[PDB]
């Protein structure tokens, strides 16, 4: 069972001009994603300090970055809060319309698209480097569903009957094909040394065959 979702006319026009504008600065989608996941680690960190069995579901709080270069794609993992189906639909548990409201005033009043996280629209940077975006997520209050969307104005949301995940958040990149230098392991780490040298919890690069 799958079911198509029209995205909000406003957040289409976000992923259309971060699709199309020239913009050289692409790595950012990097840290706005650890910085995503982050967020969402602090949060389940936070719930477990009054209610610890909010950890039955896993206690390990990390970040792991998965390059596959036979299928070309870039996964970040998380074990943070998660996001429940409700959340997933709802522009992935933000306020993406105002959001993108605020970050369109702001390119045109001098603003460029690295400043995307200080508008709760980080996310949507993914489209810089990646031609389908799918989430795969678990909440402790719900089950696991996965979200997939190529841009092109719809997304789709189904239960996930993939490898269970216990809880948190996968974000998969299917790149682009002239964007395959964020799959090389000295392009990554550079990237994350640069941009997200503070965040408070491991970030584990996997290496391949
Ligand atoms: Br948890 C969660 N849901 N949606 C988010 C967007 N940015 C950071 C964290 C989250
Ligand atoms: Br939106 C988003 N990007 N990365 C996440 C990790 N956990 C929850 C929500 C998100
Ligand atoms: Br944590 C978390 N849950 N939902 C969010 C939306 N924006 C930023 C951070 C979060
Ligand atoms: Br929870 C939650 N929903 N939306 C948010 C925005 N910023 C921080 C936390 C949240």
């Amino acid at each position: 069972e799958v079911e198509t979702f029209a995205f909000q006319a406003e957040i289409a026009q976000l992923m259309s001009l971060i699709i199309n504008t020239f913009y050289s600065n692409k790595e950012i989608f990097l840290r706005e994603l650890i910085s995503n996941s982050s967020d969402a680690l602090d949060k389940i960190r936070y719930e477990s300090l009054t209610d610890p069995s909010k950890l039955d579901s896993g206690k390990e709080l990390h970040i792991n970055l998965i390059p596959n270069k036979q299928d070309r794609t870039l996964t970040i993992v998380d074990t943070g809060i998660g996001m429940t189906k409700a959340d997933l639909i709802n522009n992935l548990g933000t306020i993406a319309k105002s959001g993108t409201k605020a970050f369109m005033e702001a390119l045109q009043a001098g603003a460029d698209i690295s400043m995307i996280g200080q508008f709760g629209v980080g996310f949507y940077s993914a489209y810089l480097v990646a031609e389908k975006v799918t989430v795969i997520t678990k909440h402790n209050d719900d089950e696991q569903y996965a979200w997939e969307s190529s841009a092109g104005g719809s997304f789709t949301v189904r239960t996930d009957t993939g490898e269970p995940m216990g809880r948190g958040t996968k974000v998969i990149l299917h790149l682009k094909e002239d964007q395959t230098e964020y799959l090389e392991e000295r392009r990554i780490k550079e990237i994350v040394k640069k941009h997200s040298q503070f965040i408070g919890y491991p970030i584990t690069l996997f290496v391949e065959k």
